[PDB]
């Protein structure tokens, strides 16, 4: 028999009410405008499938982020705008300003308005104990807004962050592996980055939900309060899965496996072996106990969870003790 089928718990039918063409992005129809109304500066980054530099609009002289887009199927072309174009203006997204193609080269790109990052170095000895509560709650304002949306990102981690330390604005970005949640549909499961893939991704556990973003989630604040990076560091995919084990216990790992019929790989049956579920306290020490909190600690564990059913969703995550003081600070 094959596995049990799942739904999420939170804006489940939430596509279902909508008119087709918000959800149905093979068939949009997108306008194409001109690269050279804009002008490259300077590299910002690159990830394995954009390539960001910071650009000037050489009409309003403005400047702006251009990401031109590596060779991947029209769809997800269109998917990435589609949801762009269907989150624009939301809390704490990152905003869309053109779509061109170079005259030439014939290559799409996305172009958004501008962010200032702020020195990742300075982020790991600045960051207080609040500063983290604070980027955590405003990046659980985009993932609730954008799961009310009917649309999961996929690859929350923290090279996807955009912070403006000086401004303390946040942005979610690269919406590339952005997908609309439907339920029962089966997703690809060759998604996110390794350090951050939830335990459904690496058992191949196809009706996944937004709950996939809740543990990427926890993952950063795992590898922030400990000062640890990456929390579950694996030398592969198969390993992933065994990092996690030795943290969270096989027993509940055995749990989730039967509770929904998984089979899993014959690669697994012999790896994972026997583990405790270890406590948390195991990882404080004394460069990260200021960081550490019985809080902090009751959130974390919380989110990091093999049953995707039993993760906080974004908005019990906002309600969380946790974030008290950032939310009386909010008025
Ligand atoms: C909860 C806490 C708080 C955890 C946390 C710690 C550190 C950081 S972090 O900020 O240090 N993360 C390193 C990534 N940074 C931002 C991306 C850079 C490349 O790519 C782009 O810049 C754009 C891609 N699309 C865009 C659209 C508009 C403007 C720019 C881009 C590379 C440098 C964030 C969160």
């Amino acid at each position: 028999s094959g596995p049990v089928p799942s739904r999420a718990r939170v804006y489940t039918d939430v596509n279902t009410h909508r008119p087709r063409e918000y959800w149905d992005y093979e068939s949009h129809v997108v306008e194409w405008g001109n690269q050279d109304d804009y002008q490259l500066v300077r590299k910002l980054g690159r990830g394995k499938y954009s390539e960001v530099f910071e650009a000037i609009n050489i009409t309003n002289n403005e400047k702006v982020v251009v990401k031109i887009l590596k060779p991947v199927k029209k769809k997800k072309i269109k998917r990435e705008i589609k949801i762009l174009e269907n989150l624009r203006g939301g809390p704490n997204i990152i905003t869309l300003a053109d779509i061109v193609k170079d005259p030439v080269s014939r290559t799409p790109a996305l172009v958004f308005e501008h962010v200032n990052n702020t020195d990742f170095k300075q982020l790991y000895q600045t960051l207080t104990d609040y500063d983290i509560r604070f980027y955590m709650y405003e990046i659980l304002k985009a993932l609730d807004y954008c799961h009310s949306m009917g649309i999961m990102h996929r690859d929350v981690k923290p090279h996807n962050v955009m912070i403006d330390h000086e401004h303390r604005k946040l942005r979610l970005i690269d919406w590339g592996l952005a997908e609309f949640y439907h339920p029962g549909q089966e997703y690809n499961v060759r998604v996110a980055s390794r350090y951050f893939k939830g335990p459904e991704l690496l058992v191949d556990y196809q009706m996944y939900d937004y709950s996939l973003d809740m543990w990427s989630l926890g993952c950063m604040l795992a590898s922030m309060i400990f000062r640890k990076e990456p929390f579950f560091h694996g030398h592969d995919n198969y390993d992933q899965l065994v990092r996690i084990a030795k943290v969270l216990g096989t027993e509940d790992l055995y749990d989730y496996i039967d509770k929904y019929n998984i089979e899993l790989d014959p690669r697994f049956n012999d790896i994972l072996g026997r583990h405790s579920r270890k406590r948390w306290e195991r990882f404080v020490h004394s460069e990260n106990q200021h960081l550490v909190s019985p809080e902090a600690l009751d959130f974390l564990d919380k989110l990091l969870r093999y049953d995707h059913q039993s993760r906080l969703t974004a908005r019990e995550a906002m309600e969380h003790p946790y974030f008290y003081t950032v939310v009386k600070d909010q008025a």
